[PDB]
């Protein structure tokens, strides 16, 4: 019964995709080719053009993403030909290098072979390709708490972290048929990191903060016309609040606001002093300043929201419905200073899209 | 058919209300009294105790309110005995005075006669009892744009504003049978206002900003057991972001961020400088400082969110379901610094509650 669902999704996807591509006349023959292929094989194989456009549609449909103005310029790398661990590893390394682009971040996705009959071909364990390890024992907190479970999984497989606050996790992924994942240390020459300084407050460097250049989300499933690409890591560039208001600020993450308050010279005693708010602003100013100073792409939430307004206008001009998730679109810093905060959005799910999938570990 | 709906609402309300009040045994006889009363009269009349508790329940059920920890200490003033304009006006004046309480704001509601058969007895036109007028002609912007339509309505009735940025609108309300509302200037001796200064930046007073002490929301309908109290003005104290992040900051309100940036000495040129965020923080620090300096109650969003966490815990301990509206509960300043931002809430509507109703004017 698997193939009846697939056929329906493929009809809807091919019709819409060829329509947008001006190939509506070719729709008829391509679907017949598909229906034969499914009857014979149980599945079908996207053309390069369909795979590229489908990945772009999926970004355009991601309700939670403010960055969607640039959906059509996604650089799609087709790695459905991969068969071995070395090829997976090298394609992951290449993604890091080409997406980094010496700091001028190129929004990129690398697509690996899709699930066959819901059996995975490649299974990536990382949440992002570049991310810091986290440790918790004997009351000692080190690194990124969000990474505790994966870090413990990795250290069961014979990896061992230096237990700095910024250990790079290795790539870790499992191949079909294999029964433990392999892991590979990231070559440091491929990983750009940005030290956090402040434009005005020289003491800010006493915090010794840093973050990595490129967030490469490697654990979501791309669904295009009924085909499930569970391994399809992608990246944009950061919006600064993601680092300054969440990764470095959350009490469950690096929890740095009290130390930020101290180095910027304000007291952290009274809610009514709004010291957390003031610290959040200076930390977020430092993040943008540091990325720009180093020549690594980044966008602030005001410019990002302005770009998203253009996306909304572009949708309307193209007669496409806009969908969005207000609770994820508003930024966590001065949200009411953006137009997003002041309108509502239809949170309907349209496909192609990116979806969550269960982690292979605990 | 009006009375069948009423009977159902009354059963649900009286059962729940007497239950909470430990009067469950009295439920039976009180409902029979109600069913006779509705058969005869078309409606029923709440006891003082039911009206007071029902107003308190309605606040407890207001999904959008972060201030609900204090729902049970609401001071309920029963003015169902009012019949004339002078009595309405004096009860509105008394509400201002007793709720203000020389600055130690007392959360208060004044309840006027309810709708009879959906015909209103008293119809308040003000959105808040104390609010500033707004004007727009010939490209000239004065006052509070949110008040433009009511201000124009008032000036049709023979009132005339001085056209400062902070003219107090008069009370305006209509009595049943009458065909134009009356209006009365507020006695300035009853209206506390707070000039906005900054704790550290003496130049902040050059902005000549002020706001009024007590927000007294006078245009929502209180519904208790099927009875519709359309005229039931109530007040809490302000949460500082309401003034500093919305009333004085919104581009459609007083739009003061560029002037705030100037007096605090930062440039307002580059999104990446986060000058809007920085200005928002200093303006909101000034609002809290000024209310506290003058001795007028106010709460900051951090303390408010801490209190709301206690409300959530109190609900759970009492076996009551919690409902809430996340998009209204998070504050517009540093929302992710509060626990609210990090959980979800059931937005179901339970009654008693406060509801929107159409304005009598345009
Ligand atoms: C080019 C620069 C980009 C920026 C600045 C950007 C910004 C963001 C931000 C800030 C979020 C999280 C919002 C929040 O935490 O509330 C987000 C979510 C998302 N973005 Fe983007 N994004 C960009 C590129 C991309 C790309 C290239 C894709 C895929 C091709 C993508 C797909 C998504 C998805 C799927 C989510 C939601 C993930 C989830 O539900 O967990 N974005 N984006
Ligand atoms: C005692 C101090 C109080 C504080 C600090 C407080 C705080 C707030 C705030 C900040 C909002 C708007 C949230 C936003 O803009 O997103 C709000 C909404 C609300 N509050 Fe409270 N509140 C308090 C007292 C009261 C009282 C006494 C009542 C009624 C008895 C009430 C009923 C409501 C209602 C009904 C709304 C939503 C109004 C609407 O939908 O337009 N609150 N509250
Ligand atoms: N309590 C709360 C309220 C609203 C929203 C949220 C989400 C916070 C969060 C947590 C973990 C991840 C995350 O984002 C994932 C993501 C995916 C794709 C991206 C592409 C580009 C980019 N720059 N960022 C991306 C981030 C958000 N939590
Ligand atoms: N785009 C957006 C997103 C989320 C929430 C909002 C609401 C902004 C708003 C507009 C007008 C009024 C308002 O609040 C009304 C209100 C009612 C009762 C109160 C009791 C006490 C108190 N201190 N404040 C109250 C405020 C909120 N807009
Ligand atoms: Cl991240
Ligand atoms: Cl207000």
């Amino acid at each position: 019964e698997e193939k009846e669902i697939l056929w329906n999704e493929a009809k809807a996807f091919i019709a819409a995709c060829y329509q947008e591509l001006g190939k509506a006349a070719e729709v008829k023959d391509r679907l017949a080719d598909i229906k034969s292929e499914i009857d014979l094989t149980g599945s079908y194989v996207h053309t390069k053009e369909e795979l590229e456009h489908g990945a772009k549609m999926a970004w355009r449909n991601s309700n939670r993403c403010i960055g969607r103005l640039f959906w059509n310029s996604l650089n799609v790398i087709d790695r459905r030909d991969v068969r071995t661990k070395e090829e997976v590893r090298d394609a992951l390394f290449h993604h890091i290098e080409t997406a980094t682009n010496n700091g001028k971040i190129r929004p990129t996705i690398t697509i690996f072979p899709p699930e066959e009959k819901g059996e995975k071909q490649v299974e990536i364990w990382n949440h992002q390709l570049i991310r810091y390890a986290g440790y918790e024992s004997d009351g000692e907190r080190i690194g990124d708490p969000a990474s505790c479970s994966l870090t413990a999984a990795c250290e069961e497989l014979g990896w061992r972290g230096e237990r700095t606050d910024f250990d790079l996790l290795p790539l870790i992924f499992r191949m079909k048929g294999d029964e433990q994942p392999v892991w590979y240390e990231l070559p440091r020459s491929l990983v750009i990191e940005v030290p956090i300084t402040h434009p005005d407050i020289e003491a800010f460097s006493d915090l010794e903060l840093k973050w990595y250049g490129v967030p490469i989300i490697s654990d979501m499933k791309l669904e295009v016309g009924g085909i499930h690409y569970n391994a399809a890591p992608f990246n944009g560039w950061y919006m600064g609040t993601e680092i300054g208001a969440r990764n470095l600020a959350d009490e469950k993450r690096y929890d740095k606001l009290k130390k930020v308050a101290s180095v910027i010279g304000i007291a952290a005693d009274y809610n009514t002093d709004l010291w957390k708010d003031q610290a959040l602003v200076e930390l977020n100013k430092a993040v943008l300043h540091s990325y720009k100073k180093q020549g690594v792409s980044i966008v602030d939430h005001h410019t990002a929201a302005s770009q998203f307004k253009r996306f909304e206008e572009q949708a309307e001009e193209a007669g496409r419905k806009l969908t969005g998730d207000w609770t994820w679109l508003i930024p966590p810093i001065s949200p009411a200073a953006t137009h997003i905060f002041h309108r509502s959005y239809d949170n309907s799910i349209v496909k192609p899209n990116y979806f969550y999938q269960d982690k292979p570990y605990e």
